[PDB]
């Protein structure tokens, strides 16, 4: 029993992170077979990082501007090339501990693990959902980009996130594997504003069936409610409208606790009107969305 | 940025993890040197557990019934020893992936990172506080057992935990790398009770010392008292006392705000006896306390390792 924000393990990625130096700018990049790939905003200046003209400033640069170490050893650059947001840069090595990798593009809702690093080496793993206005509710500091996000299922690593920027509210953006930023941010020494953020219904409710699970029922009601009208109710508060494929993705959840997902959704639906007034749900105050239907079922099935 | 509950990297750890089986009974085990450490009660079957007399059970076991497989592969046992609550196989094979490790035994208050594992395999990582009751508030299903918490100093891996049983309640208990319990709690498949769990103050103190940090002073109040007592204070509201240990642990997030760790106290003092009113801290009307004093300095440093 019990239920916990959890990490995938992160050996398999501590095993890819390197340093990648240009300049007096240093910071993380991630090797696969023999290529490394770092934010590209590592051979900016302090000058050019207000509008840097980055294809402009990688023509200018050559393979030996670029120092990559990997733990004591040095890795020879033998080329180096931009895909959007991301600086590749071609080593002379493969890297031996490269395990089955994919790249993909994560949706809004779900979640992965962070493994942060500093000067290539790791120093901490955590979860974190991608918000509806693309950014995360992360943890990093000066040295932190080039860390990257990802999941694990079976022996495959799936990269999802490369961190780049924390916004002035203290939240975090990035891009993907690909380079490409999630949500309307842009890779320059700015104060950018992200989207009004919602929260992420379906995992609102994921979490309330794990509380249900690990027996706390206490907001439980003998109420129920249309799809329609709860969406309605969410809206109304700032929450994402629920679909019929997150009610089936539900499906689990509600078969296991024997508690219909449009109960639960009148549940939420008193929660949001009423508050909690004082009670905590799972040890917490306030109602958690970054906890995914998968994310529950891994932890409570059978329990 | 950002305050998150965050594990340490567990790639050392998993490259440690491996399977024991004796009979139809599988868990996890913890390869260090020629050596695998995990729960004896894996020797037990399922009527066993009831009641098990342990030294008789293990008195009829060779080398030969336990059955270590990292993956696939096995590793043959050339030797076993039971210490406490904790058996101790030793195999042909040294660890090529041992990490510099040590033992020892945490307090409650500290925290460290478990590698949830099922048949030698890592699941997923998560940061756990010792509870003053000397539960853990972890995330554990069936084969869980033997799956370890650890904390990383420098490259020195510090294994703390060894996971055992699940309580009524729902919470968890263990014991350290030498067999010994945290708590009063036995390895036997018997209903067991932890006591009233009370709130870790030295941590609620560094998630104040984090808040100021941060620019949210305003429960700092012009009061201080003595360590005695703040603590006949802090037990009436289900608060643990401070020891002198825990007033040295605070000592760098006391010279990096200056507020003297005494001058702290009489705020949270305040804060219980008054509440925090419509407040927050930190951006939370309830005040944290599974953060420990270099959990909060690892979040606004980043260490590495
Ligand atoms: C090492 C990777 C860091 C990650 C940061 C560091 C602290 N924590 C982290 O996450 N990335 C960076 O430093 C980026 C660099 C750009 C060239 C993409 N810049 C910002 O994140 C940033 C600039 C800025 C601003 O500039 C006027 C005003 C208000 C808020 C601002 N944020
Ligand atoms: C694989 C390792 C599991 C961890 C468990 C499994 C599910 N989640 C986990 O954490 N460990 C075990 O199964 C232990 C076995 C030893 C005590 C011999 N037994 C219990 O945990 C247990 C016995 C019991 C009880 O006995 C009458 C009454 C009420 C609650 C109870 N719990």
């Amino acid at each position: 029993s019990g239920f916990r924000k959890m990490a995938f393990p992160s050996g398999k990625v501590e095993g890819c992170m390197v340093q990648v130096t240009c300049g007096t700018t240093t910071l993380n990049g991630l090797w696969l077979d023999d290529v490394v790939y770092c934010p590209r905003h590592v051979i900016c200046t302090s000058e050019d990082m207000l509008n840097p003209n980055y294809e402009d400033l990688l023509i200018r640069k050559s393979n030996h501007n670029f120092l990559v170490q990997a733990g004591n050893v040095q890795l020879r650059v033998i080329g180096h090339s931009m895909q959007n947001c991301v600086l590749k840069l071609k080593v002379d090595t493969a890297n031996p501990k490269t395990p089955k990798y994919k790249f993909v593009r994560i949706q809004p809702g779900q979640t992965f693990s962070v493994l942060a690093c500093y000067n290539g080496s790791p120093s901490g793993v955590y979860q974190c959902a991608m918000r509806p206005n693309f950014t995360i509710k992360g943890s990093f500091l000066n040295g932190s980009c080039g860390s990257v996000g990802f999941n694990i299922d079976y022996d495959c690593v799936s990269f999802c996130y490369m961190h780049h920027m924390e916004l002035p509210t203290g939240v975090h953006a990035g891009t993907d594997l690909e380079g490409n930023f999630y949500g309307p941010f842009v890779d320059r020494q700015t104060a950018q504003a992200a989207g009004t953020d919602t929260t992420i219904t379906v995992n609102v409710l994921a979490w309330l069936y794990a509380a249900v699970i690990n027996g706390d029922r206490w907001f439980l009601n003998r109420f129920t409610t249309t799809l329609n009208d709860f969406n309605l109710v969410a809206m109304k508060y700032n929450y994402e409208p629920l679909t019929q494929d997150h009610v089936d993705i539900l499906g689990p959840l509600s078969a296991q606790t024997g508690i219909a997902v449009l109960d639960m959704c009148a549940s939420l639906k008193e929660l949001l009107q009423n508050g909690m007034n004082g009670r905590t749900i799972l040890g917490s105050a306030l109602l958690e969305d970054e906890f995914t239907p998968f994310d529950v079922v891994r932890q409570c099935s059978g329990v």
